[PDB]
């Protein structure tokens, strides 16, 4: 795939310094970045290249244009078969009428239990062709936002689908299976359960002999629980022995909602950090979304065992969920050294991507501590790509740009007048910009995306096979009726 | 003559936060005549004077969101401090960035010191290069969406931004620079730097010029810099204009932790008490910020029916804590109080209304974990309708009403963020902002179409303003052009 030079442009690194290059280069060959720094020092390494390599050496002008370690979203969730129902395309315009509910006030846990549970049985209502195509429509937002890496942390959509998706697109995916083997019933003083451990077990096994054959290096898997208040005593200990087993990282959400403890308490007889940590799941391998209602004792293990919290700040007000200021214990974990990483979460219509949650946890860190230093633009970077690329155990080669790294980068257009003047080209990004100002995007020296345009996929016949999956699916499994469907996707054509 | 924009989804902000997909927006010369439902509105159009009904221009805006004109009733021109005030002389990295200014809870002396030296700043600019930065700065305001601005005290002449406003076609809310006090560490009590009558003076001379202006763009609005830096004598002075010419006031009060101690120390009194002492606690007062305010404050502001300009998207980055450490301004919100949205300013281009709305969603929404607390249509409601009241303008402004100005932005609906969503402003509080308005009208004049000037050339605004900030910062701020120079040109275009 040869040599790459992106020269005349301000780097940032998102390396071990948080280091920033005005007139900086990024020097590449085939899958991987050789050398990156002042444009005369990555010169001495282009002039070191064997001279085949440097006869076809593709020189890139990127002096008008800010470059940035491609985004790394460790917590993302496949929900777009949901564009439909899921506070989706079959609203009112009027926002007036909504109401608090799902995670708002606190989290309805019932309900919320109750929806988790039923993932299982959605997944088996789309076909393997219907998953294929919001897969890869789903997945091309979230690349085209700039995100090079992407993590599911438990999806409505089947595993192999999402994986053959990201071997198409041309992107890193960490595969994951939906597990959820109780529910906490209005009419129960304890959890039921709903499937057995061994068989959850056995789903995220099969995924991984699938996944281990994969040559591509772009292909990872993680298992993960759904939920704390969905997982028995047996699923956990499951877990533990299978990440053990297997040398893998490990994800859950916990710790997520003000009502959550005393659920917890009530169905379970323990909160969810302390379950996780009898299982032996509090370690350096857990990744914690959320992670907000946490008692001091509970704060105490996750410092002690060098676990990782997945934030997602962008989305939390829009959910009625209060995981930043209601305890401040994210901001609190990570000034106390706790690793934290910012990710998107999901929504079955596009919602936040990670440059806005890097706005957000600018803003909102910053303004909660009265300190402009606390989140600095070049953390809210590493938050999104090194420290995320770290707590999904992919950062020996993902998330920074140094050299024997994946050439894995995005190019941001800086000559409007947002970036007028302004030597911090990221902070002006910050102010005024997001996913849709992502020109540029390669993954392992290939260029997937220029100038906010496909390369070797077309938008455009994404969208027709989502909107088409989508209105098989939505009518079929979900039965809404076609007559209220076809109107909506005809105005869209 | 008539303009009859038809087929997007419309969003009114009138009393019911109205909002009409398929609606339509039909004016006749300066004003809005008729809005509702495309049908509906087809029926006005019938309704018209055959000779009327000729000769509409009929814009199809199928594939768009109809939102009314922003009105920023609280910001600062401050572009002329670019290269000194956190500007283009910055390192590129970020990383050696202190705690300073209104960070930590404010550094009250230097926050004081660095307000009373406008006036010299000022008078030391030519009425060339006030005018050129004005109306670059403003554009930027108009080309987000802004159609009414309200000036809370700017660097800058006041007569050039009047005449900015008047080439550029926007409204104005124009104000002088007062400041009568200084809070000086080595004294127990304030230094009294200025007469209030002279201060009064140059409002009263401002207020004779725009008397006379036929647009009906053209108001003012005095206001007092920060109550640190006011005299009893200032504030009754100012208290007295204002009853006399029936006059809106804007201050800035209980913006910073350190203000009530700083305040008790050197005015005996904590600002919104010394507000009410001089009789500036009414329906005429906005007070920015607001923040910082016990419970006896906060009842004289409910009593008084006041106002308050809130800008929680930029005050992270400052070090400001004026939304969670006290949750005053939400509480005042809940209360009934008004509360718009507004940007306040920077010497570079930040946050603009679009950015500061998808800040109030999230972070009112996130405190509260209420997704009801602020919809969608509420944060819009809060940066147009709301912030009209505050100023005294919604007469005219702030709403899609028949017989209010016809003001009004299109934002183009029809890329990969919108797509499905019933809601499209919830799409653009998501994924869009500032640079994603299209067409800006004003009294039924298009002044940016397609994010380009009409009537302005954007790219001949920046050289004039370019031009003037190399002048005032080499001559007045003293920097050494071998700093300036090479920062000029390095400009993109
Ligand atoms: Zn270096
Ligand atoms: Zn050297
Ligand atoms: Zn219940
Ligand atoms: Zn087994
Ligand atoms: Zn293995
Ligand atoms: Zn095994
Ligand atoms: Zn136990
Ligand atoms: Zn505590
Ligand atoms: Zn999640
Ligand atoms: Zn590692
Ligand atoms: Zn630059
Ligand atoms: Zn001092
Ligand atoms: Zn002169
Ligand atoms: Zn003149
Ligand atoms: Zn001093
Ligand atoms: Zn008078
Ligand atoms: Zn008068
Ligand atoms: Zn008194
Ligand atoms: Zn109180
Ligand atoms: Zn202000
Ligand atoms: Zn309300
Ligand atoms: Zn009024």
């Amino acid at each position: 795939m040869g040599a790459r030079l992106i020269t005349g442009g301000t780097v940032y690194t998102a390396d071990a310094q948080e280091s920033v290059h005005a007139r900086g280069a990024v020097l590449t060959v085939d899958d991987k970045v050789v050398a990156v720094g002042p444009a005369v020092e990555v010169e001495q390494a282009v002039q070191a290249l064997d001279p085949a390599v440097r006869a076809e050496l593709r020189r890139l002008d990127a002096s008008r244009m800010m470059v940035l370690p491609g985004f790394v979203n460790a917590h993302w969730h496949e929900m777009f078969a949901m564009g439909f129902t899921m506070r989706g395309a079959l609203r009112p315009p009027s926002d007036r009428a909504d109401q608090v509910a799902f995670m708002g006030g606190g989290g309805d846990m019932h309900q919320i239990s109750a929806t988790f549970d039923r993932f299982d049985g959605l997944i088996e209502a789309m076909t393997e062709d219907e998953a294929r195509a919001i897969a890869e429509y789903s997945m091309w937002i979230q690349l085209r936002g700039g995100v090079t890496t992407l993590g599911d942390m438990g999806s409505l959509n089947r595993p192999l689908a999402m994986v053959e998706a990201a071997r198409r697109l041309g992107m890193r995916f960490s595969a994951s299976t939906w597990a959820s083997d109780a529910v906490l019933a209005p009419d129960r003083s304890r959890f039921l359960r709903t499937r057995d451990a061994d068989t959850v077990l056995a789903s995220f096994e099969a995924l991984l002999g699938a996944v281990a054959a994969d040559p591509t290096g772009r292909i990872r898997c993680r298992p993960n629980v759904s939920y704390v208040t969905n997982m028995t005593d047996e699923l956990a200990r499951g877990m533990a022995e299978l990440v053990e087993r297997h040398d893998l990282p490990f994800a859950t959400h916990v710790g997520a909602l003000r009502n959550e403890a005393d659920a917890m308490r009530a169905y379970h007889g323990e909160t969810g950090v302390r379950r996780l940590a009898e299982a032996g799941l509090v370690d350096e391998r857990l990744m914690a979304g959320h992670s907000a209602f946490l008692d001091d004792q509970e704060q105490k293990l996750m410092l002690a065992g060098r676990a990782h919290i997945s934030h997602s700040p962008g989305k939390y007000g829009p959910s009625g969920e209060s995981a930043l200021t209601e305890t401040g214990v994210v901001p609190a974990l990570r000034r106390a050294g706790l690793d934290v990483s910012l990710s998107t979460d999901a929504a079955a219509l596009p919602g936040a991507g990670i440059a806005e949650t890097m706005r957000a946890a600018w803003q909102m860190y910053n303004e909660m501590s009265a300190d402009q230093t606390e989140v600095l633009p070049t953390d809210a970077l590493a938050m999104a790509t090194r420290i995320a690329a770290k707590g999904l155990r992919w950062d020996d080669a993902v998330g920074s740009l140094e050299p024997g790294k994946q050439a894995d980068l995005l190019l941001v257009r800086t000559d409007d007048w947002r970036y007028l003047l302004n030597p911090r080209p990221l902070e002006s990004f910050l102010w005024l910009a997001g996913s849709a100002d992502v020109d540029t995007v390669i993954v392992g020296g290939r260029t997937l995306v220029e100038g906010g345009r496909g390369v070797e996929v077309d938008e455009a016949a994404l969208r027709d096979r989502y909107l088409q999956a989508l209105r098989g699916f939505t009518t079929r499994a979900l039965r809404v009726p076609a007559e209220a469907v076809d109107p909506v996707l005809a105005e869209v054509a």
